[PDB]
């Protein structure tokens, strides 16, 4: 009989509020036969994740007693990587070694254990598949754990919505720093996508526009200067040149930044707002769209993937690859370890609060 | 040999400062093939033909000197009625007599008259026609002078970029009083379109809101209502009672009225930006883009027109019919008739400067 710990809240508020850790069992010996005991190997704190606790997030896990709880309880987390601990008589797509993610949503990351069934995963090759099929890079666990959010994140706001014309068009994106903004210029990279990374000003930036530029940003300037027009003329030279188009704008911080990327763009522009930074509105001149046609929409990859597997999947597919074959990297996480000292939740109200020192991996 | 009067400018300025009238000459004795005269019965005073005057627009005529002036100079006005006086040889589209509109911008109707071909405007039955054909009623020249704009604006807002359900879905409005929020009151009402209309506050609000409701608005709130949280449940409440979704904004203001009414819309709505007040950008929550699937688009029917005439032809029809079924009223203008003792220009520019006391047409 295996203890295992979950991260719950019975009332949604802030997770520095509500959450507490609750031990319940998971018979190991008693498997229905599509059944299948995993055990995590790292789960990262999201915005998202937050979004659920606080009661805002669009899907969020139900309230239940499945953890043996008095009240009705829900789990925490949507995304982490899991190592298969154990399958039932009729699991055949899976077996005791392998790892996986979720299959869906709201399936509850915070916690040590889970017993599901084996369509509740999707297998990932571990580094002992990835060596046998003769790749040069197995996945390490922080790209297991964020390989469901972020990357699928960048990936689908640059290929499903509009078409960029390879080596000529560009993108355009505020937050260039942050882990969608170099997953996207990667990928933009991969694909031969021109693009503009604007940044917040930094005392290294020397070194941020140089490490950007390598990862795959066309060019990467300041926020300031995506607001002076004192330097306006560069970029639409720079747009000029290439014989192509601004048209995708990538938004996750509003206000004066997402009007300044959004004037970059030529006309039928799109913009995709994904994140917001704080009580930011996006802002966009009235001008841009009634005489430019600009439009600004949203970006969520959660819902829009709900029911798109195949979509999910052919996504999903490549990201795994591309880390596999070293054409991706991810930002590194700070790591937390549970060894049990610690009570589970506080571990993960520690990655809620720190959050600004960078992505959150809670490990196990 | 016909005398002609038209409204010019040299220099792009405020039209207090810039217009003057000339004296031009046309020749009916020499009509090519194709060629047609028009007289103007009228022409008013837009938003946009300031626009133009000033410059800030986008598409402006071409400064020419075909109207004999010393010095290169462009016309003003893009909407307006003409009556036929003459055509050439090989016109069987129009005769003298028809009512026409251009069938493109730029044509520059405040002026007394025009020469153009007969592909350069479309035909109007004239209220001889309509009471001839057992129409229960012909459109008055402030009606054909104003159908190319504004009553076309609001039909297509409504009718092509979402289907609302009959009886049941609703779209919200900002600028409920302007002259398109009147027309989508009274399309709403014949499509069975449920309404919000938004208005500023007024010392005769009660009137101004009776007035909406009778021309169709299913309801009428102030922008203080737009801006209370505390109303939301009143608004959610009418549209559960209808069974159907609020799927639609009409922007017309920006800033704060914008996000108002975007924060009525159901999940996955639609704004469309017309128009806007002064400064203010289009201000959304960054939350509606993200966890609402909202999108902020633009409208303007010339470019939306520019290369669909089987669009405009099938939507203008619709006015013109409704028009003459009398079950489509228009705002009335005040009506400035040129007579030759005061020149045409001076008549304009009276109409630019009074035009916050209603819509000027300036009349022949």
């Amino acid at each position: 009989m295996i203890t295992a710990q979950a991260v719950l809240y019975t009332q949604h508020g802030e997770p520095k509020d509500v959450l507490f850790t609750q031990s319940f069992e998971i018979d190991d010996d008693n498997l229905a036969p599509n059944e299948v005991i995993v055990k995590t190997l790292g789960s990262p704190v999201n915005p998202s994740d937050i979004n659920q606790i606080q009661g805002v997030f669009p899907s969020k896990p139900a309230k239940t007693t499945g953890f043996g709880t008095t009240e009705p309880a829900a789990p925490c987390g949507n995304e982490g990587l899991f190592e298969v601990i154990k399958v039932g008589s009729n699991v055949s797509s899976l077996e005791a070694g392998d790892w996986v993610i979720p299959s869906h949503v709201n399936f509850g990351t915070w916690r040590t254990h889970a017993l599901g069934n084996d369509d509740d995963f999707i297998k990932l090759p571990n580094p002992a598949q990835s060596k046998a099929n003769g790749k040069p890079n197995g996945l390490t666990i922080n790209q297991g754990a964020t390989i469901s959010v972020n990357p699928l994140t960048a990936y689908l706001m640059l290929t499903h919505y509009v078409k960029l014309t390879p080596g000529k068009d560009w993108f355009i994106q505020n937050g260039g720093t942050s882990a969608v903004g170099k997953y996207a210029s990667q990928i933009g990279k991969l694909l031969n996508f021109n693009s503009i990374s604007v940044i917040r000003d930094r005392p290294n930036l020397d070194e941020v526009v140089a490490s950007l530029k390598e990862l795959g940003a066309t060019q990467v300037i300041t926020e300031d200067q995506n607001n002076s027009r004192e330097f306006g003329p560069t970029i639409k030279e720079w747009i000029k040149q290439s014989g192509g188009e601004a048209k995708l704008a990538l938004n996750c911080v509003g206000g004066k930044s997402s009007t300044g990327i959004a004037r970059k763009l030529n006309n039928n522009g799109l913009m995709l707002t994904y994140g917001g930074m704080s009580f930011q509105p996006v802002t966009i001149p009235t001008s841009l769209y009634i005489f430019k046609n600009f439009t600004s929409a949203g970006f969520e990859v959660t819902e829009l993937l709900k029911n798109n597997k195949e979509l999910k999947t052919s996504t999903l597919n490549q990201i795994i690859a591309w880390y596999e074959e070293g054409k991706l990297t991810d930002a590194k996480s700070i790591e937390t370890l549970y060894d049990g000292t610690k009570p589970l939740h506080e571990l993960y109200q520690d990655g809620v609060a720190n959050s600004k020192d960078g992505k959150q991996l809670i490990t196990y």
